[PDB]
């Protein structure tokens, strides 16, 4: 089966947000809002912000999951390709299958679904650090869009849940993401392409 993608704030308003980092040959994470489109290097840093209008109960949740966006190709699992998935760049916590996994938090745990075999990774939602206005969670991408018997070239979506404690939907978010080596350049390609 195939996880819904539809946007939903839900009681508390839930939204992601993204830093503006531009697209410098140099950088290493960019998001496009003209393509809601998250452009990353392989295993480096990706935040994303959460924002909410009202605060979650304690033991609110916060699950990300990956779902090829091509009709054709949806109902298929997204899992790191047969090189990745073995190069035992582990972190302790992470399945070495998994291609999203969040980065420097104990608390996150991963499940491999039991019934779709769906991979995700999930964090307790918490309130911002004392002077901010919203929460960071840290993702990082552990395949490239191009691996072969992986992703293949076929784009993904990031989809954002938050979630009760018993993993009941409260809100809903999404992004596509590319893992490229020129986040920078790609993103202009895409947008220019757009454009055109
Ligand atoms: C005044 C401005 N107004 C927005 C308009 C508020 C700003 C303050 N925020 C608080 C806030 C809580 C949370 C959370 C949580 C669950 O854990 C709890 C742990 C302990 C206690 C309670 C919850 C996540 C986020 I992201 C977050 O912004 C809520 C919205
Ligand atoms: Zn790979």
């Amino acid at each position: 089966s195939v996880p819904s993608q539809k946007t939903y704030q839900g009681s508390y308003g839930f939204r992601l947000g993204f830093l503006h980092s531009g697209t410098a040959k140099s950088v290493t994470c960019t998001y496009s809002p003209a393509l809601n489109k998250l452009f990353c290097q392989l295993a480096k840093t990706c935040p994303v912000q959460l924002w909410v209008d009202s605060t979650p109960p304690p033991g609110t949740r916060v699950r990300a999951m990956a779902i090829y966006k091509q009709s054709q190709h949806m109902t298929e699992v997204v899992r790191r390709c047969p090189h990745h998935e073995r190069c035992s760049d582990s972190d302790g916590l992470a399945p070495p299958q998994h291609l999203i996994r969040v980065e420097g938090n104990l608390r996150a745990e991963y499940l491999d679904d039991r019934n779709t075999f769906r991979h995700s990774v999930v964090v307790p939602c918490e309130p911002p650090e004392v002077g901010s206005d919203c929460t960071t969670i840290h993702y990082n991408y552990m395949c490239y869009s191009s691996c072969m018997g992986g992703m293949n070239r076929r784009p993904i979506l990031t989809i954002i849940t938050l979630e009760d404690s018993s993993g009941n939907l409260l809100g809903r978010d999404s992004f596509e993401v590319r893992v490229c080596a020129c986040p920078g350049r790609d993103r202009r390609t895409e947008e220019e392409n757009l454009r055109k």
